[PDB]
Protein backbone atom coordinates (compact mmCIF):
# COMPACT_ATOMS: atom_id res chain seq x y z
CA UNK A 1 0.00 0.00 0.00
CA UNK A 2 3.12 1.72 -0.75
CA UNK A 3 1.69 3.21 -3.92
CA UNK A 4 -1.44 4.83 -1.53
CA UNK A 5 0.58 6.42 1.17
CA UNK A 6 0.74 10.02 1.41
CA UNK A 7 -2.26 10.86 -1.33
CA UNK A 8 -3.48 14.02 1.01
CA UNK A 9 -3.26 17.06 0.90
CA UNK A 10 -5.78 20.10 2.56
CA UNK A 11 -5.85 20.37 6.70
CA UNK A 12 -8.76 20.20 9.07
CA UNK A 13 -10.17 24.00 8.80
CA UNK A 14 -10.84 23.71 4.79
CA UNK A 15 -10.34 19.98 4.36
CA UNK A 16 -8.78 17.18 2.61
CA UNK A 17 -8.32 16.53 -0.61
CA UNK A 18 -6.94 12.97 -2.94
CA UNK A 19 -6.59 13.52 -6.13
CA UNK A 20 -8.83 11.50 -9.32
CA UNK A 21 -9.60 11.71 -12.45
CA UNK A 22 -13.07 11.92 -14.76
CA UNK A 23 -13.62 11.26 -18.39
CA UNK A 24 -12.24 10.11 -21.93
CA UNK A 25 -10.04 12.09 -21.78
CA UNK A 26 -9.55 11.77 -18.32
CA UNK A 27 -9.56 15.45 -16.58
CA UNK A 28 -7.74 15.75 -13.09
CA UNK A 29 -9.92 17.09 -10.27
CA UNK A 30 -8.77 17.45 -6.11
CA UNK A 31 -12.04 15.75 -4.65
CA UNK A 32 -12.70 16.57 -0.54
CA UNK A 33 -12.54 13.42 1.16
CA UNK A 34 -16.09 13.43 3.32
CA UNK A 35 -16.83 10.48 5.47
CA UNK A 36 -20.14 11.84 6.22
CA UNK A 37 -21.84 12.40 3.11
CA UNK A 38 -22.60 9.65 0.07
CA UNK A 39 -23.00 11.92 -3.28
CA UNK A 40 -19.65 12.10 -5.61
CA UNK A 41 -20.37 15.41 -6.90
CA UNK A 42 -17.65 17.97 -9.00
CA UNK A 43 -18.37 21.26 -9.95
CA UNK A 44 -19.21 21.66 -13.92
CA UNK A 45 -20.04 25.19 -14.62
CA UNK A 46 -17.16 28.43 -13.82
CA UNK A 47 -17.08 29.49 -10.03
CA UNK A 48 -15.16 31.85 -8.63
CA UNK A 49 -13.45 29.65 -5.98
CA UNK A 50 -12.81 27.11 -8.95
CA UNK A 51 -9.60 27.24 -11.05
CA UNK A 52 -10.88 24.15 -13.17
CA UNK A 53 -14.59 22.22 -12.84
CA UNK A 54 -15.75 19.13 -14.94
CA UNK A 55 -16.20 19.34 -18.59
CA UNK A 56 -19.14 17.27 -19.74
CA UNK A 57 -19.15 18.22 -23.33
CA UNK A 58 -15.55 17.12 -23.12
CA UNK A 59 -15.42 13.38 -22.52
CA UNK A 60 -16.62 10.94 -24.49
CA UNK A 61 -17.64 8.30 -22.00
CA UNK A 62 -20.07 10.44 -20.12
CA UNK A 63 -23.54 9.47 -19.76
CA UNK A 64 -26.47 12.02 -18.70
CA UNK A 65 -29.20 10.49 -17.00
CA UNK A 66 -31.67 13.09 -17.28
CA UNK A 67 -31.94 13.92 -13.90
CA UNK A 68 -31.76 16.66 -10.81
CA UNK A 69 -30.14 16.82 -7.42
CA UNK A 70 -30.10 18.98 -4.92
CA UNK A 71 -27.55 18.32 -1.95
CA UNK A 72 -27.98 20.37 1.36
CA UNK A 73 -25.10 20.14 3.84
CA UNK A 74 -25.62 21.37 7.46
CA UNK A 75 -24.66 25.21 5.87
CA UNK A 76 -23.95 25.23 2.78
CA UNK A 77 -26.02 23.60 -0.64
CA UNK A 78 -25.32 22.51 -4.09
CA UNK A 79 -27.69 21.88 -7.25
CA UNK A 80 -26.80 19.34 -10.41
CA UNK A 81 -27.20 17.31 -12.68
CA UNK A 82 -26.39 13.52 -12.37
CA UNK A 83 -24.99 11.41 -15.24
CA UNK A 84 -21.80 8.68 -15.12
CA UNK A 85 -18.63 8.89 -16.65
CA UNK A 86 -15.14 6.72 -16.16
CA UNK A 87 -13.50 7.02 -12.35
CA UNK A 88 -10.01 6.84 -11.52
CA UNK A 89 -7.22 7.68 -8.65
CA UNK A 90 -4.23 8.30 -9.52
CA UNK A 91 -2.85 7.55 -6.04
CA UNK A 92 -5.31 4.46 -5.30
CA UNK A 93 -5.99 0.78 -6.58
CA UNK A 94 -5.01 0.74 -9.72
CA UNK A 95 -8.54 0.38 -11.13
CA UNK A 96 -11.29 2.23 -13.51
CA UNK A 97 -14.94 2.02 -11.67
CA UNK A 98 -17.97 3.66 -13.64
CA UNK A 99 -19.64 5.70 -11.34
CA UNK A 100 -22.64 8.52 -10.28
CA UNK A 101 -21.39 11.79 -10.81
CA UNK A 102 -23.28 14.80 -9.68
CA UNK A 103 -22.28 17.83 -12.41
CA UNK A 104 -22.82 20.82 -9.81
CA UNK A 105 -24.56 23.43 -11.54
CA UNK A 106 -25.22 25.92 -9.04
CA UNK A 107 -23.77 26.22 -5.77
CA UNK A 108 -24.28 28.14 -2.03
CA UNK A 109 -21.79 28.51 0.30
CA UNK A 110 -20.66 24.84 -0.65
CA UNK A 111 -17.31 25.67 -1.99
CA UNK A 112 -14.29 26.66 -0.05
CA UNK A 113 -11.89 30.13 -1.06
CA UNK A 114 -7.89 28.75 -1.46
CA UNK A 115 -9.30 25.23 -0.26
CA UNK A 116 -7.87 23.45 -3.59
CA UNK A 117 -10.46 21.06 -3.82
CA UNK A 118 -13.61 21.15 -7.03
CA UNK A 119 -15.62 18.15 -5.86
CA UNK A 120 -16.59 16.03 -2.82
CA UNK A 121 -16.68 12.37 -2.64
CA UNK A 122 -19.61 11.30 -0.15
CA UNK A 123 -17.75 8.03 1.46
CA UNK A 124 -20.92 7.00 3.40
CA UNK A 125 -23.68 4.66 2.13
CA UNK A 126 -26.45 4.67 0.23
CA UNK A 127 -29.65 5.14 2.72
CA UNK A 128 -28.30 9.16 2.58
CA UNK A 129 -27.50 9.17 -0.79
CA UNK A 130 -29.39 12.37 -2.72
CA UNK A 131 -32.13 11.94 -4.33
CA UNK A 132 -32.37 8.52 -2.74
CA UNK A 133 -31.04 5.45 -2.28
CA UNK A 134 -31.08 3.95 -5.59
CA UNK A 135 -28.30 5.92 -6.16
CA UNK A 136 -25.06 3.88 -5.49
CA UNK A 137 -22.18 5.95 -3.92
CA UNK A 138 -18.79 6.21 -5.23
CA UNK A 139 -17.63 3.77 -2.76
CA UNK A 140 -20.53 0.84 -3.49
CA UNK A 141 -19.69 1.34 -7.47
CA UNK A 142 -15.77 0.83 -6.92
CA UNK A 143 -16.57 -2.49 -4.79
CA UNK A 144 -18.75 -4.13 -6.95
CA UNK A 145 -17.01 -3.70 -10.05
CA UNK A 146 -13.40 -4.96 -8.76
CA UNK A 147 -11.51 -6.36 -6.55
CA UNK A 148 -10.70 -3.89 -4.33
CA UNK A 149 -12.32 -5.65 -0.13
CA UNK A 150 -14.84 -3.54 1.19
CA UNK A 151 -12.62 -1.26 3.51
CA UNK A 152 -10.57 1.49 3.73
CA UNK A 153 -9.11 4.24 6.03
CA UNK A 154 -7.98 7.83 6.87
CA UNK A 155 -5.13 8.94 8.32
CA UNK A 156 -5.41 13.05 8.57
CA UNK A 157 -2.58 14.84 9.28
CA UNK A 158 -2.54 18.40 11.05
CA UNK A 159 0.30 20.47 10.69
CA UNK A 160 -0.01 21.64 14.34
CA UNK A 161 0.44 25.62 12.64
CA UNK A 162 -1.13 27.81 10.34
CA UNK A 163 0.01 26.56 6.70
CA UNK A 164 -0.34 29.05 3.66
CA UNK A 165 -1.59 28.65 0.15
CA UNK A 166 1.79 27.46 -1.45
CA UNK A 167 2.35 25.41 2.09
CA UNK A 168 -0.39 23.32 2.01
CA UNK A 169 0.09 22.36 -2.22
CA UNK A 170 3.42 21.70 -0.57
CA UNK A 171 2.82 19.58 1.87
CA UNK A 172 1.87 16.09 2.56
CA UNK A 173 -1.24 16.15 3.82
CA UNK A 174 -2.77 12.64 5.11
CA UNK A 175 -2.97 9.05 3.29
CA UNK A 176 -6.29 7.36 2.15
CA UNK A 177 -5.78 3.85 1.71
CA UNK A 178 -8.37 2.16 -0.31
CA UNK A 179 -9.07 -1.53 0.18
CA UNK A 180 -6.29 -1.86 3.17
CA UNK A 181 -4.94 -0.99 6.48
CA UNK A 182 -0.61 0.14 6.27
CA UNK A 183 1.51 -0.65 9.42
CA UNK A 184 3.22 2.79 8.85
CA UNK A 185 0.47 4.97 9.54
CA UNK A 186 0.05 4.52 13.48
CA UNK A 187 1.77 3.19 16.83
CA UNK A 188 -0.43 0.34 18.73
CA UNK A 189 -2.91 -1.59 18.08
CA UNK A 190 -6.61 -1.36 16.74
CA UNK A 191 -8.96 -0.73 18.84
CA UNK A 192 -12.64 -1.84 16.63
CA UNK A 193 -16.02 0.44 17.66
CA UNK A 194 -19.37 -1.29 15.82
CA UNK A 195 -21.03 0.48 13.10
CA UNK A 196 -24.64 0.54 14.88
CA UNK A 197 -26.08 0.77 11.52
CA UNK A 198 -25.04 1.71 7.86
CA UNK A 199 -26.17 5.24 6.58
CA UNK A 200 -23.77 7.62 8.32
CA UNK A 201 -21.09 5.88 10.29
CA UNK A 202 -22.68 6.13 13.45
CA UNK A 203 -21.21 5.01 16.29
CA UNK A 204 -21.66 4.07 20.12
CA UNK A 205 -20.08 7.28 22.96
CA UNK A 206 -20.44 5.30 26.05
CA UNK A 207 -18.43 7.78 28.41
CA UNK A 208 -16.96 10.88 28.37
CA UNK A 209 -14.00 12.33 30.13
CA UNK A 210 -11.78 15.65 30.88
CA UNK A 211 -8.76 15.52 31.88
CA UNK A 212 -10.14 12.12 33.62
CA UNK A 213 -13.02 13.98 35.33
CA UNK A 214 -16.26 12.05 33.80
CA UNK A 215 -18.92 14.45 32.21
CA UNK A 216 -21.27 12.41 34.12
CA UNK A 217 -24.04 11.48 32.00
CA UNK A 218 -26.94 9.91 30.83
CA UNK A 219 -24.88 7.63 28.24
CA UNK A 220 -27.92 8.29 25.63
CA UNK A 221 -26.91 12.47 25.80
CA UNK A 222 -23.96 11.71 24.28
CA UNK A 223 -25.45 10.29 21.63
CA UNK A 224 -28.14 12.40 21.33
CA UNK A 225 -29.84 11.95 17.64
CA UNK A 226 -26.45 10.21 16.25
CA UNK A 227 -22.78 10.06 16.38
CA UNK A 228 -20.45 9.89 13.52
CA UNK A 229 -17.27 10.08 12.27
CA UNK A 230 -16.97 13.02 9.96
CA UNK A 231 -13.66 13.70 8.27
CA UNK A 232 -16.28 15.91 6.17
CA UNK A 233 -16.16 17.89 9.79
CA UNK A 234 -13.94 20.93 11.08
CA UNK A 235 -14.47 20.75 14.67
CA UNK A 236 -15.81 18.21 17.45
CA UNK A 237 -19.39 18.45 17.36
CA UNK A 238 -21.14 18.26 20.32
CA UNK A 239 -25.00 17.66 21.62
CA UNK A 240 -26.09 21.51 23.50
CA UNK A 241 -26.65 19.49 27.12
CA UNK A 242 -22.87 17.82 26.21
CA UNK A 243 -21.33 21.11 24.89
CA UNK A 244 -22.18 23.18 27.64
CA UNK A 245 -21.09 20.71 30.21
CA UNK A 246 -17.69 20.12 28.07
CA UNK A 247 -16.77 23.79 27.79
CA UNK A 248 -18.11 24.17 31.65
CA UNK A 249 -15.13 21.66 32.46
CA UNK A 250 -12.17 23.45 29.85
CA UNK A 251 -13.01 26.55 31.16
CA UNK A 252 -12.69 24.86 34.83
CA UNK A 253 -9.88 23.54 33.89
CA UNK A 254 -7.88 26.28 31.84
CA UNK A 255 -8.92 28.53 34.63
CA UNK A 256 -5.26 29.60 35.24
CA UNK A 257 -5.87 32.27 31.90
CA UNK A 258 -9.28 34.04 30.82
CA UNK A 259 -10.66 33.81 27.55
CA UNK A 260 -12.76 35.68 25.99
CA UNK A 261 -16.77 34.04 25.59
CA UNK A 262 -16.61 34.47 21.85
CA UNK A 263 -13.15 32.18 21.94
CA UNK A 264 -15.74 29.30 23.31
CA UNK A 265 -18.26 29.76 20.54
CA UNK A 266 -15.90 29.22 18.28
CA UNK A 267 -15.39 32.44 16.38
CA UNK A 268 -12.58 34.58 17.72
CA UNK A 269 -9.27 33.49 17.55
CA UNK A 270 -6.99 33.39 20.85
CA UNK A 271 -2.21 34.47 20.30
CA UNK A 272 0.24 33.59 22.58
CA UNK A 273 3.82 35.03 21.55
CA UNK A 274 5.87 32.65 19.53
CA UNK A 275 6.36 28.94 20.83
CA UNK A 276 5.13 29.97 24.53
CA UNK A 277 1.33 28.66 23.78
CA UNK A 278 0.36 26.58 27.73
CA UNK A 279 -1.14 23.51 26.44
CA UNK A 280 -0.36 22.26 29.66
CA UNK A 281 -3.18 24.17 31.36
CA UNK A 282 -5.62 22.49 29.14
CA UNK A 283 -7.41 19.07 29.44
CA UNK A 284 -7.21 16.00 27.14
CA UNK A 285 -10.54 14.75 26.14
CA UNK A 286 -11.70 11.52 25.89
CA UNK A 287 -14.24 9.53 23.85
CA UNK A 288 -15.51 6.12 25.36
CA UNK A 289 -16.54 3.93 22.72
CA UNK A 290 -18.65 0.42 23.09
CA UNK A 291 -16.34 -1.83 21.92
CA UNK A 292 -16.74 -5.28 19.79
CA UNK A 293 -17.45 -7.95 23.23
CA UNK A 294 -20.17 -7.23 25.37
CA UNK A 295 -20.42 -4.87 27.86
CA UNK A 296 -16.28 -4.55 27.39
CA UNK A 297 -15.28 -0.71 25.52
CA UNK A 298 -12.60 1.04 25.08
CA UNK A 299 -11.54 4.78 24.56
CA UNK A 300 -9.51 7.24 22.20
CA UNK A 301 -8.08 10.48 24.22
CA UNK A 302 -7.02 13.72 22.33
CA UNK A 303 -4.73 16.79 23.24
CA UNK A 304 -5.70 20.65 22.96
CA UNK A 305 -3.24 20.33 19.91
CA UNK A 306 -6.20 18.34 18.02
CA UNK A 307 -9.31 20.90 19.55
CA UNK A 308 -6.94 24.40 19.36
CA UNK A 309 -6.86 24.88 15.76
CA UNK A 310 -4.33 26.60 14.20
CA UNK A 311 -4.97 29.79 12.48
CA UNK A 312 -3.09 32.18 10.77
CA UNK A 313 -2.41 35.59 12.96
CA UNK A 314 -4.42 38.42 13.42
CA UNK A 315 -2.15 40.67 11.13
CA UNK A 316 0.38 37.23 10.04
CA UNK A 317 3.45 38.20 13.01
CA UNK A 318 4.96 35.54 14.53
CA UNK A 319 2.65 35.07 17.20
CA UNK A 320 0.61 31.37 17.52
CA UNK A 321 -2.95 31.57 17.35
CA UNK A 322 -5.52 29.39 17.50
CA UNK A 323 -9.53 28.70 17.01
CA UNK A 324 -11.57 26.37 19.58
CA UNK A 325 -12.44 23.54 17.32
CA UNK A 326 -15.18 21.90 19.34
CA UNK A 327 -18.43 23.90 19.22
CA UNK A 328 -22.71 22.90 18.79
CA UNK A 329 -24.65 20.56 17.09
CA UNK A 330 -28.29 19.57 17.65
CA UNK A 331 -27.57 16.46 15.38
CA UNK A 332 -25.86 14.14 17.51
CA UNK A 333 -22.38 14.36 18.21
CA UNK A 334 -19.74 14.78 15.02
CA UNK A 335 -16.45 13.40 15.37
CA UNK A 336 -14.69 15.47 13.25
CA UNK A 337 -11.77 16.23 11.66
CA UNK A 338 -9.57 17.56 14.67
CA UNK A 339 -10.53 14.45 16.71
CA UNK A 340 -9.77 12.32 13.61
CA UNK A 341 -6.55 14.08 12.72
CA UNK A 342 -5.18 12.42 15.98
CA UNK A 343 -5.59 8.63 14.81
CA UNK A 344 -5.58 6.14 12.17
CA UNK A 345 -9.19 5.53 11.13
CA UNK A 346 -10.24 2.20 9.62
CA UNK A 347 -13.81 2.37 7.71
CA UNK A 348 -14.42 -1.49 8.07
CA UNK A 349 -17.27 -2.02 5.85
CA UNK A 350 -17.28 -5.15 5.09
CA UNK A 351 -16.95 -5.59 8.92
CA UNK A 352 -19.92 -3.09 9.95
CA UNK A 353 -16.73 -1.52 12.07
CA UNK A 354 -14.61 1.25 12.90
CA UNK A 355 -10.62 0.98 13.49
CA UNK A 356 -8.90 3.73 15.89
CA UNK A 357 -5.27 3.50 16.46
CA UNK A 358 -3.04 6.48 17.85
CA UNK A 359 -1.61 7.73 14.60
CA UNK A 360 1.73 8.07 13.74
CA UNK A 361 1.35 11.64 12.34
CA UNK A 362 -0.93 13.14 15.25
CA UNK A 363 0.46 16.57 16.94
CA UNK A 364 1.81 15.95 20.59
CA UNK A 365 4.54 17.42 23.03
CA UNK A 366 6.79 16.05 25.10
CA UNK A 367 4.54 15.77 28.23
CA UNK A 368 1.31 13.71 26.53
CA UNK A 369 0.29 11.91 23.92
CA UNK A 370 -2.85 10.82 21.78
CA UNK A 371 -3.68 7.36 23.18
CA UNK A 372 -6.21 4.10 22.46
CA UNK A 373 -6.09 2.51 24.84
CA UNK A 374 -8.88 -0.50 26.90
CA UNK A 375 -10.79 -2.74 27.71
CA UNK A 376 -12.69 -1.11 29.98
CA UNK A 377 -15.45 -2.46 32.01
CA UNK A 378 -18.15 0.02 32.41
CA UNK A 379 -22.10 -1.31 32.74
CA UNK A 380 -24.69 0.27 30.97
CA UNK A 381 -23.49 -0.11 27.71
CA UNK A 382 -26.54 -1.68 25.68
CA UNK A 383 -28.77 0.80 25.88
CA UNK A 384 -26.57 4.20 25.25
CA UNK A 385 -28.02 4.26 21.30
CA UNK A 386 -31.32 6.58 20.11
C1 LIG B 1 -17.74 24.91 8.98
C2 LIG B 1 -16.34 24.38 8.80
O1 LIG B 1 -15.45 24.95 9.39
N1 LIG B 1 -15.98 23.34 8.07
C3 LIG B 1 -16.76 22.48 7.24
C4 LIG B 1 -15.86 21.45 6.53
C5 LIG B 1 -15.13 22.16 5.42
C6 LIG B 1 -13.76 22.51 5.94
C7 LIG B 1 -14.73 21.07 4.48
C8 LIG B 1 -17.54 23.35 6.22
C9 LIG B 1 -18.97 22.84 6.48
N2 LIG B 1 -18.97 21.97 7.68
C10 LIG B 1 -20.06 21.18 8.14
C11 LIG B 1 -21.09 22.08 8.82
C12 LIG B 1 -20.62 22.41 10.22
C13 LIG B 1 -21.34 23.69 10.62
C14 LIG B 1 -22.42 23.60 11.54
C15 LIG B 1 -23.14 24.76 11.96
C16 LIG B 1 -22.69 26.00 11.42
C17 LIG B 1 -21.57 26.07 10.49
C18 LIG B 1 -20.90 24.91 10.08
C19 LIG B 1 -20.59 20.27 7.01
O2 LIG B 1 -21.73 20.40 6.57
N3 LIG B 1 -19.82 19.27 6.54
C20 LIG B 1 -20.28 18.40 5.48
C21 LIG B 1 -19.16 18.40 4.43
C22 LIG B 1 -19.05 19.73 3.69
C23 LIG B 1 -17.85 20.24 3.30
C24 LIG B 1 -17.82 21.45 2.58
F1 LIG B 1 -16.63 21.98 2.22
C25 LIG B 1 -18.94 22.15 2.21
C26 LIG B 1 -20.12 21.62 2.62
F2 LIG B 1 -21.25 22.25 2.35
C27 LIG B 1 -20.17 20.44 3.34
C28 LIG B 1 -20.56 16.98 5.97
O3 LIG B 1 -20.68 16.10 4.84
C29 LIG B 1 -21.73 16.95 7.03
C30 LIG B 1 -23.19 17.01 6.52
C31 LIG B 1 -24.26 16.53 7.45
C32 LIG B 1 -25.67 16.66 7.03
C33 LIG B 1 -26.71 16.22 7.75
C34 LIG B 1 -26.52 15.58 9.06
C35 LIG B 1 -25.24 15.46 9.41
C36 LIG B 1 -24.05 15.96 8.60
C37 LIG B 1 -22.65 15.80 9.16
N4 LIG B 1 -21.52 15.89 8.13
C38 LIG B 1 -17.76 21.78 8.13
O4 LIG B 1 -17.45 21.09 9.06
Amino acid sequence: FVEMVDNLRGKSGQGYYVEMTVGSPPQTLNILVDTGSSNFAVGAAPHPFLHRYYQRQLSSTYRDLRKGVYVPYTQGKWEGELGTDLVSIPHGPNVTVRANIAAITESDKFFINGSNWEGILGLAYAEIARPDDSLEPFFDSLVKQTHVPNLFSLQLCGAGFPLNQSEVLASVGGSMIIGGIDHSLYTGSLWYTPIRREWYYEVIIVRVEINGQDLKMDCKEYNYDKSIVDSGTTNLRLPKKVFEAAVKSIKAASSTEKFPDGFWLGEQLVCWQAGTTPWNIFPVISLYLMGEVTNQSFRITILPQQYLRPVEDVATSQDDCYKFAISQSSTGTVMGAVIMEGFYVVFDRARKRIGFAVSACHVHDEFRTAAVEGPFVTLDMEDCGY
